[PDB]
């Protein structure tokens, strides 16, 4: 089998994306954050603190004939951007771009933070790292696609975000009319969880190549490309009037300015970010300063290869029995 849906920015600065999905008999459609940075499958539903729903679609599982209370089961999960959701799970049928999955945990928020209450066009999150993080207890459950992967044509799915505009999740193939050239492939460590890989260097605008190993993750539901200290201070050194402010919470730039592209290396292969993808507008409506793209990690703990660097890119996880992760432009 495979499935291919549509993945579409939240607004106009790509802050996220969200794709289709559909829960239960007879279907309830929910745009969800597929987010490669975490493994748990969960949306507001009926059961959500009503005052922490504000215009999201929610699941009613007493509406869906498959849905089944997985008796005893909660979960509870943070982010990385300090967010919060946590409440109780059921079993139901999920279908992604045509790929069913049977029995798929569904995790029924009770309460979510604020920051989701008050993005009203995400309804819940589809965690695509490894199930070894999800949260559900105490029985562990399997995300998505590891539930669908013995089913697929091929054991992979691949994410190709748009830079404003709309772009693809697709399970069970490789589509080679996507991108450009060829798929350069690099390994991965699953020890903590994640799709975690060493980048081979940067450049900065039209610099030469640095080669230097970047450890770091490949994940959707960031938004932004967070790398060390060194690195991001070489690249904001190249934009006049670039700093880092504390009280904004990162470097900032002058909205005048033309920002210069950002390179990073997977294997002898490079892939290039346009200066354009690194603005993220005005830090406030109708100022002249303007959020960067790049920021760092030093703080994190971990680099992120976020929604920057992978929308530069189509990206193919490969969930064979050695995981690995490929790069191609497009
Ligand atoms: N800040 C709420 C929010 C929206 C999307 C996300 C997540 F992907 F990072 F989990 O968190």
């Amino acid at each position: 089998s495979t499935g291919s849906a549509t993945t579409t920015p939240i607004d106009s600065l790509d802050d996220a994306y969200i794709t289709p999905v559909q829960i239960g008999t007879p279907a309830q459609t929910l745009n969800l954050d597929f987010d490669t940075g975490s493994s748990d499958l969960w949306v507001f539903s009926s059961e959500t603190t009503a005052s922490e729903v504000d215009g999201q679609t929610i699941y009613t599982p007493s509406k869906s004939t498959t849905a089944k209370l997985l008796s005893g089961a909660t979960w509870s999960i943070s982010y990385g951007d300090g967010s919060s959701s946590s409440g109780d799970v059921y079993t139901d049928t999920v279908s992604v771009g045509g790929l069913t999955v049977t029995g798929q945990a569904v995790e029924s928020a009770k309460k979510v933070s604020s920051s989701f209450t008050e993005d009203s066009t995400i309804d819940g999150l589809l965690g695509l790292a490894f199930s070894t993080l999800n949260t559900v207890s105490p029985t562990q459950q399997k995300t998505f696609f590891d539930n669908a992967k013995a089913s697929l044509d091929s054991p992979v799915f691949t994410a190709d975000l748009g830079y404003h505009a709309p772009g693809t999740y697709n399970f069970g193939f490789i589509d080679t009319t996507a991108y450009t050239g060829s798929i350069t492939y690099t390994a991965v460590s699953t020890k903590q969880g994640f799709w975690e890989w060493t980048s081979t260097g940067y450049a900065v605008g039209s610099g030469t190549f640095k080669s230097t190993s970047i450890d770091g993750i490949a994940d959707t539901g960031t938004t932004l490309l967070y790398l060390p200290a060194t690195v991001v201070s070489a690249y904001w050194a190249q934009v006049s009037g670039a700093k880092s402010s504390s009280s904004v919470g990162g470097y900032v730039f002058p909205c005048s300015a033309t920002l210069p592209s950002f390179t990073f290396g997977v294997g002898s292969a490079r892939i290039v970010i346009p200066g354009d993808y690194i603005d993220f507008g005005p830090i406030s409506t109708g100022s002249s300063s303007c959020f960067g793209g790049i920021q760092s990690s030093a703080g994190i703990g971990i680099n992120i290869f976020g929604d920057v660097a992978l929308k530069a890119a189509f990206v193919v996880f490969n969930g064979a029995t050695t995981p690995t992760l490929g790069f191609a432009s497009k």
